[PDB]
């Protein structure tokens, strides 16, 4: 049909997938802390292990779509399995194993979806694949803006019109029908747009291998649910993946810096979220009237929004890594200076907006210089180092962990802004690593 048509279908299904995903991420730690009974140290480690899995997952799943089932087949199977994940997330049971299983299903499902929608964009564009990929990574952001704004509101509204359950499960259902909407989209655009793409989808599905894939898939959901459940299993697994990834020259410092950057990134799912829930005035004032009043989770929506606001402006050299780190640093110093001004126990609001403005500028600046640069100069090692630093990002967000019996926001405020200030300095050390290693880029060329 067309290249922009195919790319359209795949970027749309991407958009709705990410809607579901971030709609769930914006609520998951609050669920574990507020609805389930978890302390924020566990909530962090569990969610961070889950992210590590989710991010090491597409390594296996990308290979399945190229070399075993179709890339379109595997993408679809991934989207279905994902849908079942949120489905489990909406049955109103506070049985941690039920929920961890729902999460495992999301891990398996995501490993099967993400890499293959990504390949489709690339097969659809045969350097205009960058033309494609930026628009792609934008579509992601409008989707995740929509859900990270909506699902916290559904949670609140339903939690009010009804009692505690669903509320959350209402929100996870919203995720599930987002996924379903995406699937119906593709289905109404299937051979139509996509048509040509995938290496082994040009023939019928191999029922022995679909059987073995689904079997091993089920086994992976149980593997996940257990790794999430026992922190020690996760720790040992991440540690093993650690000594293993490090076991196996230019892309080195690049991927290392990627680890650092990902610790800074994992902070918004976790410590920034809890800080936002506990020491931020959810009342947004446009100096000086009132519209409107945040729902703490909705602060995370500030990330894709700002990436959407500053993306057209930036449209108008791993030194961009350096600048990235610097801007992430003053982002964290704005969160650190969240005490020294705009404070009444729990107060700030604009602290979150400027904080996130800065932080996500640093993201846009480093949101490109990863896959493109390494793939223009392995994928597994990158995915393991990335998942690993997601977990590490969890144990770092743990440095601001507030005991459950400590609720005087006047006392929780320092513990957060100590972490945030220390990250700000940690980010400047990375800025020095970035610029120092810069002539090592000139020796090779
Ligand atoms: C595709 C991208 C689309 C991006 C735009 C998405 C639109 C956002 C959809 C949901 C918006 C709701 O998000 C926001 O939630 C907060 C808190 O729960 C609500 O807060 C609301 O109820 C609370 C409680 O009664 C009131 O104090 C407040 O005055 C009122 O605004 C807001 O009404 C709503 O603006």
């Amino acid at each position: 049909v067309s290249k922009t048509h195919s790319f359209m279908t795949v970027s749309l299904i991407e958009l709705w997938e990410r809607f579901g995903y971030y709609g769930m991420q914006a609520l998951i730690v609050y669920f574990m802390v507020q609805r389930l009974g978890f302390d924020d140290s566990r909530a962090n480690l569990v969610w961070s292990a889950c992210a590590a899995l989710i991010y090491v997952s597409p390594a296996i799943g990308g290979w399945v779509g190229d070399k075993i089932l179709g890339t379109k087949r595997t993408m679809l199977l991934g989207a279905g399995i994902l849908s079942v994940g949120y489905a489990l997330m909406t049955v109103p049971t506070e049985n941690t194993w039920f929920m961890f299983s729902a999460l495992g299903v999301i891990v398996v499902g995501n490993g099967l979806f993400k890499p293959n929608a990504g390949n489709l964009v690339r097969k659809i564009y045969e350097s205009k694949i960058d033309s494609a990929f930026t628009i792609y990574y934008m579509a992601v952001n409008v989707g995740s803006t929509f859900s990270m704004l909506l699902t916290p509101w559904i949670k609140d509204y339903v939690n009010a019109q009804y009692g505690n359950e669903f509320g959350w499960h209402a929100a996870f259902a919203v995720c599930c029908v987002g996924i379903l909407v995406g699937l119906g989209n593709y289905a109404l655009m299937h051979k139509s747009l996509a048509n040509y793409g995938s290496e082994p989808d040009t023939r019928p599905v191999n029922k022995k291998s679909l059987a073995i894939v689904l079997a091993l898939a089920a086994l992976s959901v149980v593997a996940s649910a257990i790794i999430l459940e026992y922190e020690d299993v996760a720790r040992v697994f991440v540690y093993a993946a650690g000594v293993a990834v490090l076991g196996i020259i230019a892309a080195l410092i690049l991927t290392v810096q990627t680890v650092f950057f990902f610790i800074f990134y994992q902070q918004m799912s976790t410590s920034l979220a809890l800080f936002a829930l506990r020491n931020v005035d959810w009342d947004f004032q446009v100096f000086g009237t009132h519209l409107w009043t945040w729902s703490p989770a909705q602060f995370q929506a500030l990330n894709p929004i700002w990436i959407m606001v500053l993306s057209p402006v930036l449209a108008w050299i791993a030194a961009k890594f350096a600048l990235g780190f610097a801007v992430v640093a003053i982002g964290f110093f704005i969160y650190g200076f969240a005490g020294q001004f705009a404070v009444n126990g729990k107060t700030s609001s604009w602290v979150m907006i400027w904080g996130y403005a800065s932080y996500s500028l640093g993201e846009l600046l480093v949101s490109g210089l990863g896959l493109a640069m390494i793939a223009r100069y392995m994928m597994g090692a990158y995915f393991v180092a990335s998942g690993i630093s997601q977990y590490l990002g969890g144990v770092v967000a743990n440095f601001a962990s507030v005991p459950q019996d400590l609720v005087d926001p006047l006392q929780t405020l320092p513990v957060y802004t100590n972490l945030f200030n220390k990250l700000g300095v940690a980010a400047v050390v990375c800025t020095i690593i970035a610029l120092a290693v810069l002539p090592l880029m000139r020796r090779l060329t």
